[PDB]
């Protein structure tokens, strides 16, 4: 069988989506596009097709080399306007159409992992048109509802607006096809969920498959640093040897063996080191997410956040309430950030001592 | 020729330093202000000061009588049982100045300067009038009391304590040479000299005004504290550049006790004053703040403008800025941010303080 990945500039988390797109992001030391395709070779999928109508051409090169590197196939669906979410499934149809089959169909944003067979095995079981994948969240009144019965999984009614208390299950952006929904499918920019699982709902095709835990949809910069919180322990209960092991390290830590860090510093919990980056002496990291490169000089506080590529953080440096530095940013000595998302190629010399978007 | 200091009780500004110990004795570059007063004032000349406290101040008392021994110039103490204000205290030690007919020293506890005791005597000597003012420049006169001034006598025609209307530049410098006629007017209830026995001295026209030439500051508030440290800072080293202490993590002029102990690695910026006793350990950047003594600042903390008080403990990886005085016995837990966090003592923050508000 194959499988959808579906684009377009990630407006959420904006400071990065700005430098590289945001499949390309890397989420503990490798891009989350590499996650899903990964649970894709290690489900079985020959090949996958991830339509892009932002022009991307540096995903074009990562992704040639991962065809190369993984051993399975991969189709580029190519739009000029964007075709937003359901659009994409109607430009590649004539590829789904060939082999009457049920296709996974995912969202990019989203990590957990994966149950892909045991969702074959579901949507086997089940024997109609689309299943969905739902998960629990705490806060009903952020996300769209679905009601589903017991021992059938069925959707009865897809509500979008909450307040309701209809239900406590949450899309999960997994969906497994048949080709006749490729056969309602419109090839105009009209997005998947609106109305084309509206009516799939309404005509009572669609059923639902509940995850155990894990979910995170991280197209949020906090949802990213949470969603980094739940992959590093659920590396700590499944890998607890790929985890870095030290005296000045606390909790769950993923640190790249190209990554340095200095003594006597104290890196915090959950917390990913990536590739190449430089961290000195007395630097406390609790909670953050640094991306390749970025270089944080000593004696620096670092809570709840997200330091983009090749980046300077200076000495005496306080940066709480999840500052997302972008590509390049260079922070002087001794500032305070907090809530600063701060755009690419800057040099911040003043403190900011509330969330604004400095620019 | 004698003297009298001024320094009965707390001082409502800097209270979180006054609560614990009183205000003249609160360290102020490694050595109490007034200590200050009497070190300069012993190398005037003057053979015995009058201190007057309406506060009980045993601890004072007690320094004093050491500080007796020490200097050999005599000390005795005005003892008041409730509040005399500023001209009171001239009114109940009116005969130990009335014994000798000589113009006698009067001062504010409050007032670090470049002290010019022989040329205010030669000053008040050349006038040959009652009362005599130090006057000082300031920046800014729509804060304090202003002085007119004509040129070559020096003579204060008109004492004008409400601003805004610009009349003069000078203002009061808090020292004042007064012949005993002048004591003969002061009665002995509670009024301040400077509200009305200064007013009709310079309404008759008695008063004369001498300037200085720079180095003025009142710390009676915490932000003024730290500027008048940044000035003595400023003036020890056009002075002394010997006492000061090099390093080379050592920036700009700094004060360091000898019991002082500063860590590895750390970075002390300009105008720091540290107290007897301290242990800075590594990786703490300390800017414009004095740390008085027996307080510990933990690694990796950054501080800039502070007033650190006795025995505290500031912890890892805070920061701390915008005058975020600290009282006796403060502990504060690591990892948090003080900006304006006036903070009682004997108290544990272990919540950041983002906006200037009191902890109590
Ligand atoms: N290829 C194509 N992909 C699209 C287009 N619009 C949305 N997508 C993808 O649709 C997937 C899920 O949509 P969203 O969750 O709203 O993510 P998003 O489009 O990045 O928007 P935000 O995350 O809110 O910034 C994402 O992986 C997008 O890349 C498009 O027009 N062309
Ligand atoms: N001994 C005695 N000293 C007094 C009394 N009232 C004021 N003083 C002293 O008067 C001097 C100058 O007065 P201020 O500049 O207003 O200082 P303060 O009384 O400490 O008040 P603040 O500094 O505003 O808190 C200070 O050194 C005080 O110690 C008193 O009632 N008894």
């Amino acid at each position: 069988m194959k499988a959808l990945i579906l684009g377009g500039y990630g407006t959420r988390l904006r400071p990065l989506t700005l430098s590289t797109p945001k499949p390309l992001v890397d989420f503990c030391n490798k891009p989350i596009l590499l996650h899903q395709v990964e649970a894709l070779a290690a489900a079985g999928v020959d090949h996958v097709i991830l339509a892009v109508s932002y022009m991307s051409q540096v995903l074009e090169k990562e992704m040639k080399a991962q065809e190369q590197r993984l051993g399975i196939r991969i189709s580029m669906s190519h739009e000029e306007e964007p075709l937003g979410t359901a659009g994409p499934l109607a430009l590649a149809r004539d590829l789904l159409s060939e082999t009457a089959d049920p296709f996974f169909v995912l969202n990019s944003d989203v990590i957990c992992d994966f149950p892909f067979q045991a969702m074959v095995q579901f949507h086997r079981h089940h024997g109609q048109e689309g299943s969905i994948l739902v998960t629990k969240v705490e806060e009903p009144s952020k996300y769209g509802v679905v009601v589903c019965e017991a021992d059938t999984g069925r959707i009865h009614r897809f509500v979008e607006k909450p307040q309701v208390f209809v239900s406590n299950k949450i899309n999960a952006g997994m969906y497994i096809l048949s080709p006749a929904v490729l056969q309602r499918i419109q090839l105009q920019p009209t997005s998947i969920e609106k109305e084309v699982f509206p009516i799939m709902a309404k005509e009572g095709q669609l059923y639902a498959m509940e995850l155990q835990g894990f979910w995170m949809d991280i197209g949020q910069p906090k949802d990213f640093l949470t969603g980094m919180c739940l992959f590093l322990q659920s590396l700590r209960q499944k890998q607890p040897e790929r985890l870095c092991s030290g005296p000045g390290i606390v909790g769950n830590v993923l640190v790249d063996p190209s990554a340095r860090i200095g003594q006597n510093c104290s890196i915090g919990p959950n917390v990913s080191l990536g590739p190449g980056v430089v961290v000195e002496d007395g630097v406390c990291i609790r909670r953050c997410t640094v991306l390749r490169d970025a270089r944080i000089r000593s004696h620096s506080w670092l809570e709840s956040c997200i330091v983009g590529w090749r980046c300077r953080v200076g000495q005496w440096v306080r940066m709480e309430n999840v500052t997302v530095l972008g590509e390049d940013v260079i922070v002087n000595d001794e500032l305070y950030l907090n809530g600063a998302s701060v755009l690419p190629h800057k040099s911040i010399g003043e403190s900011v001592p509330e969330p604004r978007i400095i620019m």
